[PDB]
């Protein structure tokens, strides 16, 4: 029934080197 939690372990990554850092670039520079 509970969908696996291995994959997500691994999209939570991408997205933080991916959109995280995005913000960064304004907020470094802000």
């Amino acid at each position: 029934k509970k969908k696996p939690l291995l994959p997500l372990l691994v999209a939570g990554a991408v997205l933080l080197l991916v959109i995280l850092v995005l913000g960064v670039m304004v907020a470094k520079k802000k």
